[PDB]
């Protein structure tokens, strides 16, 4: 079995290997990359996402989210308070202000220590989940707006044509902006490109050990667990590496820098934080190997998780027994 310790693998495809996206994912899996739940892909030196980032300031962040924490430094939840709209240029200036900017630090490890010590005492503002793309239309390789759609994959594998679309999302971050522990909708893959700015640190639990994380989360967030049998779908809970290590939960960590891709694999729980002002683009995708994970994915039916239009068909076709209850939670 390849990669039996479930380490995060880093790949350096050549420009020739960068042509066929599906083929390269299957290659990474042949080497055991999926066992970690997360992989890094460094694009060939010849590749670029677009020519420059000089003209992005007028993008609108319609609903910036202030991420307010509750709990203790290593075990907390966050809620999202909606703020007034602002442009990317306005948000960049805010991120660089004395109130929100990255503190002085020695290296990524020092910054990680400072994040876990101090996150809860601040409320950073995240421009998340903005439909759109920063890939140039002429970028033919690993263009996250030109991927094969999940609806087409389901149709190719299973023969059933379904409604829905699959488009990318932009994320504008600042110091301490935080992504809570989650797997993707329907335990899909994700791919994330860091277009510009400061790094993003990731934590990930191997898919084979995801239920260990779920059991700890039920212990640590006991009211939330009584409220919903899949409350991590709410995307609000954080648990630090120190707490994971104290409770014996297998995990790994890595820092993504500008110009690098990350892939999350089906049922790979992940969480993380931004180091400073940045912009990332991410989208969900599927492969043949995902289908079995989609069929087994947990679902929130309490009403909290509320997701896209396109998830309806996935539930309806892959999980017909759950459909009625889940749809009630959507309505
Ligand atoms: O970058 C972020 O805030 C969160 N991204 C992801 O969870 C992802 O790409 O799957
Ligand atoms: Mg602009
Ligand atoms: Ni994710
Ligand atoms: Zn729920």
């Amino acid at each position: 079995a390849q990669n039996p310790n479930c380490n995060i693998m880093i790949f350096h495809p050549t420009k020739e290997e960068f042509n066929d996206f599906d083929k390269y994912i299957a290659y990474m899996e042949s080497q055991g990359a999926h066992r970690a739940g997360l992989a890094k892909i460094i694009p060939p030196k010849e590749w670029k996402a677009r020519e420059t980032y000089d003209n992005i300031s007028e993008i609108l962040i319609a609903t910036p989210l202030q991420q307010v924490a509750s709990g203790r430094a290593g075990v907390f939840t966050q809620y999202h308070k909606k703020k007034k709209a602002m442009t990317v240029g306005e948000y960049r200036h805010l991120a660089n202000s004395k109130k929100y900017q990255t503190p002085p630090h020695q290296n990524f490890e020092d910054l990680e220590r400072k994040y876990w010590k101090n996150r809860i005492y601040n409320s950073p503002i995240y421009g998340a989940d903005i439909s759109g793309s920063l890939f140039d239309e002429n970028t033919k390789q690993w263009n996250l707006g030109h991927l094969g759609t999940i609806q087409d994959l389901l149709e190719k594998e299973c023969g059933v044509v379904i409604e829905g679309v699959n488009t990318p999302y932009l994320y504008f971050g600042m110091w301490k902006t935080t992504f809570a522990w989650h797997t993707e909708d329907m335990d899909l893959y994700s791919i994330n490109y860091l277009h510009l700015g400061e790094p993003k640190t990731w934590y990930v639990v191997p898919p084979e050990h995801g239920q260990r994380l779920e059991r700890l989360a039920r212990e640590l967030f006991p009211g939330s667990s009584r409220g919903c049998g899949a409350f991590l779908r709410h995307k609000v809970a954080l648990i630090s590496p120190t707490v994971l290590k104290e409770n014996g939960i297998p995990f790994n960590r890595i820092t993504q820098e500008a110009g690098e891709f990350m892939v999350t694999f089906p049922y790979g729980y992940h969480a993380g934080f931004n180091h400073g002002f940045n912009c990332a683009e991410a989208i969900n995708f599927a492969t043949p190997r995902w289908i079995d994970y989609g069929k087994m994915a947990s679902q929130c039916s309490c009403g909290e998780a509320r997701v896209t239009f396109s998830m309806d068909a996935f539930v309806r076709i892959l999980q017909p027994e759950r459909y009625d209850l889940w749809k009630r939670g959507q309505d």
